[PDB]
């Protein structure tokens, strides 16, 4: 029981802050993935495009929460070059006071290749991100009060656990969002991020990867968390309670599949923004699905716009008049 | 029948010229590749290392032929920054007079991630490489005479076919070495690079990929080429005649598995250098296997050294006293 004052009602977003280099491969990754050679791949894709955008899961989620009008603090480590990115985030209402700025290291670099089917293969060079393990959430809480929720996104692997442990001892609700780091984290490292999570967010691949590396069954997981949120690509999202009562919400139909980078981050930000404003699970995932498709339809993770009227109309089209009115009212 | 004078006995190396960014993932790619999710991967690897080295298959092969004392011309397209790389190559005897230097575009960039098992996943941004389709081999032959062999390595996809067609009409022997570009090339594009090749070089994965995309059987291929050379990783290399009489040569045992980038290029350069000096197929693959392991044991593709005495001793250790003496004498 933490007796310190409530930040009311700020979301703290912890996780990576990066520059993304996004490229396109005009072919199919799967077609190149021979099942008998997956033991030791040798893959090289000639790309026809390369563009740079602001990124990092925490930058992406903070940006979207800010666009949607939420109170949000970004907590992560960046290089000295961060001043410009800070102005871009501040322009959408993001509190960047608690970003650790490295004296020596460079802002992290994401290099990603997307194929015609929206599959993606990418590397992430941490640089200054590794110093996130030096950030104390206690000092953040000291300054702005207790957040209603701390998001634990992909980050310096040690930082992900330290931040989670801090949430546990400070009694802060947290969302486990290890998605992007599941490949790097050992089963032991994944297991210690999960217990007591208000939300666990992944896509279905990541859900299978998590269970595969943790050695856990779905039951083992549901006993430790308040809610599992599993995005299903073109099949929408499952929201599962520990019982588990399952709410399913289908996608907002896309007009293009441009670039899927940051789609999960956007869903999570919209959904959590919905939850913060007292919408239920179904309505929150409907709002999330909209921000998600807006990212899918643009190149880069923070290159989407928010038109209130366009939003209501689209929400109406996919979910009906009730959903659209309840959602738009909350914002 | 080309009546123009013989370059005697120059190898022309066509293919990519690049800067390589090499990174390491301290985990296993396969462990992250769920067979039921290979339909649409979502992969992101946190890397712990990033280093830059001179690269491109044609730069790599030209460098090695030059180190081994061969006469070699590098033929490809690079950016204005190429002046420095040119000095590095010229220092090892490489003729760079026929490199096309782009007035506007940047030297190509390779971004590669290697796991603990030496598996690799990479992207290649062409930049100035795309202008290789503007290079005329006829003009090269005009200047230096007919090469004894033209290597057709991974390149601008259109350039790979144009260069091959030029070899066919100029009556130049050529080696089809599409390896790195097989992922990008259509089955139609692969099929038109093969007929009449003096050598076809691939590893076994690439051999399966080639057959898979061409719709060809091994028999269909062997009827069109003079020799198939298929590297087998830790199992060495198969050299197969159209019959097919098969010569197999095992690896030179490694003291480390440092970085496998450029290992194939090195094998090909050593092997072809062997063939140029009148060694037979077995002896040429033995020399090739040595340059190959030297690359495996160093980081980068052209960061290996050539000690004549160390070479003889290692060749002796893996292949016996006869092989070592016959090989070292030729150089
Ligand atoms: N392995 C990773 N680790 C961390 F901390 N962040 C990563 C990783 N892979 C992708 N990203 C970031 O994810 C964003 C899209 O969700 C992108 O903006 C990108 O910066
Ligand atoms: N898709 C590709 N296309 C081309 F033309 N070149 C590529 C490709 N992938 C890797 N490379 C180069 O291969 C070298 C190692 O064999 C490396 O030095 C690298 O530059």
């Amino acid at each position: 029981e933490d007796l310190y004052f409530q930040s009311h009602m700020t979301i703290a977003v912890t996780g990576s802050i990066a520059t993304d280099h996004l490229m396109r491969f005009p072919g199919r990754f799967s077609e190149q993935l021979l099942p008998e050679h997956l033991h030791k791949v040798s893959l090289s894709f000639l790309v026809d495009d390369l563009v740079m955008h602001r990124g990092g899961v925490a930058g992406n989620m903070a940006f979207a929460i800010g666009v949607l009008g939420g109170e949000v603090a970004l907590v992560g480590a960046a290089g000295a070059d961060f001043a410009d990115y800070r102005d871009w985030l501040k322009a959408r209402g993001v509190n960047c006071d608690h970003v650790l700025i490295s004296e020596t290291a460079h802002t992290a670099r994401f290099t990603c290749t997307t194929d015609v089917d929206m599959a993606q293969i990418a590397s992430f060079y941490p640089g200054a991100m590794s110093e996130a393990r030096n950030i104390k959430l206690a000092d953040v809480v000291s300054a702005i009060g207790k957040p209603e929720l701390v998001i634990i996104g992909a980050n310096d692997p040690e930082a992900m656990f330290l931040h989670t442990e801090e949430c546990r001892k400070l009694g802060l609700a947290f969302a486990a969002d290890p998605s992007q780091q599941l490949a790097r984290l050992s089963g032991e490292e994944i297991r210690r991020l999960v217990n007591g999570a208000a939300y666990l967010f992944t896509n279905d691949y990541e859900w299978d990867l998590l269970l595969s590396k943790t050695g856990w069954s779905e039951a083992d997981v549901m006993a430790q968390i308040d809610l599992r949120v599993t995005t299903l690509g073109p099949k929408g999202v499952d929201l599962v309670e520990p019982d588990g009562t399952t709410i399913h919400v289908g996608v907002v139909p896309e007009t293009s599949q441009t670039d899927p980078t940051g789609v999960g981050d956007a869903f999570r930000a919209g959904f959590l923004t919905g939850r913060s404003a007292g919408l239920g699970l179904e309505r929150s995932a409907q709002l999330g699905s909209l921000v998600a498709v807006l990212v899918l339809e643009s190149t880069g993770t923070q290159e989407w716009q928010w038109d209130y009227e366009a939003a209501a109309s689209r929400l109406a089209g996919a979910y009906g008049e009730h959903a659209a009115a309840e959602i738009v009212a909350v914002l």
